[PDB]
């Protein structure tokens, strides 16, 4: 089945008027639903003894463009206690000029020193804004036994109990603590993003964490982006059915269930309001949905307009790289599943917008 729940319309059935009643009843009904039917419930905030240890600064990385640091972020006091290991390039010329960089902020899914993955960092840096990130399997190794080897493991896990995307978004939160104890970037202006299942753990980051300034789902699809309720391409019983630990074992509830669901994505994408919000998706890429990505960012379209925020006109997919919309904002691009300099272009000048 497929009709969509309200953003709009409180669990209680009255209607949401003001920018208020949003923030302090409507969004933490959604949190809360969110994190019991789809990813589970996120434990810990903040850890007490979390430390930072930059083992390694470069002031002169690529040519001198850049700074380079290198930071253990513990999870301990301990020397020994469960770490993550952050990279952060940092343009020389905005430092030059005695300013904080804004930070473009990404899981990345092979390594480090693999942005096999690589993301534009070199033009990102040269349109004078930072790159940090994260291997997502210091947080939780991808795979269906992960959570025992990861930071929620320090008969079973509760049915509402988090898996490796909710892991993986508390990584992202904990990658900006430590990017508010960097002076050479701004933690207020911090765009999180993520390609695939990291864009997933990024938006379910950038709804509980808003300190984030900035979200970016490319191709998350299936409880990413996408629609559940349209049973298209990628569906719930699939994805809990090969990645087992990616949600809560509530999520399975769902399972070729869609109808029963008592919310859908565009409601997570609400969450992001009033910070703006960039969806994308690939024009070959089926398995994501993308008419369900583009849909989903038109039922959340009214909760921005509440805060007099406008999201892509039309009411179907505009044309391959034609983006569209005000802080809230899509484009699709041709080809298949993946993260590309032509998305990468299209965020850089989003970005312009939001955080310059
Ligand atoms: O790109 C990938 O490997 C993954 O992308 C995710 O968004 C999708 O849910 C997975 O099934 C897999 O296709
Ligand atoms: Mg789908």
């Amino acid at each position: 089945a497929y009709t969509l729940p309200d953003p709009l319309v409180g669990a209680d059935g009255t209607r949401v008027h003001d920018r208020a009643t949003w923030q302090h009843r409507r969004r933490p009904e959604l949190l809360q639903l969110f994190a019991r039917e789809v990813y589970g419930r996120t434990p810990l905030g903040r850890p007490e003894g979390m430390v930072f240890k930059v083992t390694t600064m470069e002031h002169a990385a690529l040519g001198g463009a850049a700074t380079r640091k290198e930071v253990t972020v513990r999870f301990g006091r301990d020397p020994n206690a469960p770490s993550m290991q952050l990279l952060l390039y940092v343009p020389n010329a905005v430092i030059a000029r005695a300013e904080r960089a804004p930070v473009f902020l990404g899981l990345n899914f092979y390594g480090n020193h693999t942005v096999a993955q690589k993301w534009p960092v070199e033009q990102i840096l040269a349109r004078g804004y930072a790159v940090a990130t994260v291997y997502c399997g210091d947080l939780c190794p991808d795979r269906p036994d992960g959570l025992n080897a990861s930071v929620a493991s320090w008969d079973q896990r509760a049915p509402d109990a988090w898996g490796a995307i909710g892991v993986w978004a508390w990584g992202l939160s904990r990658a900006l603590d430590y990017l508010e104890t960097d002076p050479l970037v701004d933690a207020s202006r911090v765009a999180v993003h993520g390609h695939a299942r990291l864009g997933k753990a990024a938006l379910w980051a950038g709804a509980q964490d808003d300190r984030f300034a900035l979200v970016i789902s490319n191709e998350s699809g299936c409880g990413g982006a996408a629609l559940s309720k349209r049973i298209h391409g990628e569906t719930v019983a699939r994805i809990n059915t090969v990645f087992p630990h990616w949600f809560a074992r509530n999520f399975r509830r769902y399972d070729d269930h869609e109808e029963a669901l008592p919310v859908d994505q565009h409601e997570l994408l609400a969450l992001v309001a009033p910070r703006p919000l960039y969806v994308a998706s690939a024009e070959d890429d089926d398995w994501a949905d993308p008419r369900g990505e583009f849909l989903a960012v038109k039922a959340a379209e009214p909760v921005f307009r509440l805060f007099g925020q406008t999201g892509p006109s039309g009411e179907d997919v505009p044309r391959v790289n034609e983006p569209s919309g005000g802080a809230l904002r899509y484009h699709i691009r041709p080809g298949p599943h993946g993260m590309t300099a032509q998305d990468w272009a299209f965020y850089l000048a989003f970005a312009d917008e939001w955080l310059k």
